[PDB]
């Protein structure tokens, strides 16, 4: 699933957290700010923590 999102994640679209993260909730949402091609943690601005954090593609979902 991480492959699928890595391909279709547009610079400025709406993302979703499908698993509980270090400062982010499962069910929390964000925006794609920028990613790394070879490095899987994409930085996305999460509304619950109010900041851009490192999350993995397989736990990154899009419902936007």
């Amino acid at each position: 699933y991480g492959e699928y999102v890595q391909q279709t994640l547009q610079p400025g679209m709406r993302v979703r957290m499908l698993d509980d993260y270090e400062e982010i909730s499962a069910g929390d949402e964000g925006e794609f700010r920028q990613s790394n091609n070879g490095i899987p943690p994409v930085q996305v601005f999460w509304q619950s923590t109010g900041r851009t954090y490192w999350v993995h593609w397989h736990m990154l979902e899009i419902l936007g």
